[PDB]
């Protein structure tokens, strides 16, 4: 009842739970993936969601829950909307009743990727439905006293660095999208969010890694671990349904001033196996 973490069972949520539990009374919500001491709750059951919030009385809600499979979002748009956008409306509504501090997690895929180095005030223009559903959630989350944290390429037990490590280790070819983003480990992102909490920051804030291409990232991890298997850069990845933004890197300069911790230097040790 200090802090509700939705998406507690996901990459960011696991790490948030670990760190917040130090200081810090934590309510951990999962749906499909059971976690120790968690509460099972489907955020698309809106009355059950609102009741849960009003009953548990979190001082703080961190909304990390989402449908993050980009290609699945492109086909199952109704499902993506309900969790990535509409649930946020209900989190905000119930939160307001208890005057909770709402921290909502968003994505670099809200941008069209034609510019890169996006700052907080740059205008979203998503080119895939994951990005659009998330942008609609941002829109519901926009409140005088809420905080939207946009991030990029969260990695822990999944995300691109893991796909690279597992694929190359088995001698297979990695097809690396020609384009940039700003990958941050779940643990570094969690550490930043903890700092932000104490501060009761409001508005929008970018918290992500250094700008890097998928190709360089893949080859760094190949070099790091002398992995076999080839890295091939491709203009378009075969099998992809959704279009990815060319350069969705974020400009996190504001957060770099605010926060003490280096959340941005590439953290490959944040990979989980
Ligand atoms: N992953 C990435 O590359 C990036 C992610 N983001 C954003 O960061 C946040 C965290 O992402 P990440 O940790 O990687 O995502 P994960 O895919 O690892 O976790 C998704 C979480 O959402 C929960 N969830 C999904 N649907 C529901 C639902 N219907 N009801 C309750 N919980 C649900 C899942 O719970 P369960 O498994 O228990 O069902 C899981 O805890 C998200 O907001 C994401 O959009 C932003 C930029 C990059």
């Amino acid at each position: 009842m200090r802090t509700l973490i939705t998406g507690a069972s996901g990459q960011l949520g696991i790490e948030l739970s670990r760190l917040l539990s130090e200081r810090h009374e934590v309510i951990k919500v999962y749906n499909s993936s059971e976690i120790q001491g968690g509460y099972k709750l489907d955020l698309t059951d809106f009355p059950r969601l609102e009741d849960f919030i009003i009953k548990k009385r979190p001082d703080v809600i961190i909304n990390a829950a989402a449908m993050t499979d980009v290609d699945k979002c492109e086909i199952e748009k109704e499902k993506a909307y309900k969790i990535n956008a509409e649930a946020v409306r209900h989190i905000v509504r119930a939160g307001k009743v208890i005057d909770s501090y709402i921290v909502h997690i968003s994505t670099d895929y809200v941008f069209d990727g034609e510019k890169g180095n996006y700052k907080e005030e740059d205008i979203p223009n998503p080119i895939n439905y994951y990005g659009l559903s998330k942008l609609l959630g941002e829109t519901f989350a926009l409140q005088d006293d809420s905080l939207i944290i946009r991030t990029s390429g969260i990695f822990r037990n999944k995300g691109f660095p893991i796909y690279v490590y597992k694929t190359l280790k088995e001698g297979k070819t990695v097809f690396a999208f020609k384009g940039y983003y700003s990958p941050i480990s779940a643990r570094k992102l969690a550490s930043a969010i903890l700092e932000l909490l104490e501060l009761r920051k409001t508005g929008i804030i970018h918290v992500a890694g250094e700008r890097i291409s998928r190709f360089e990232l893949a080859l760094k991890i190949k070099e790091k671990f002398n992995l076999p298997g080839e890295v091939k850069e491709v203009d378009e990845v075969r099998g992809w349904i959704a279009k990815r933004p060319y350069d969705s890197s974020l400009d996190s300069s504001r957060a770099r001033k605010i926060l003490s911790t280096d959340f941005y230097t590439l953290d490959l040790d944040g990979m989980v196996v």
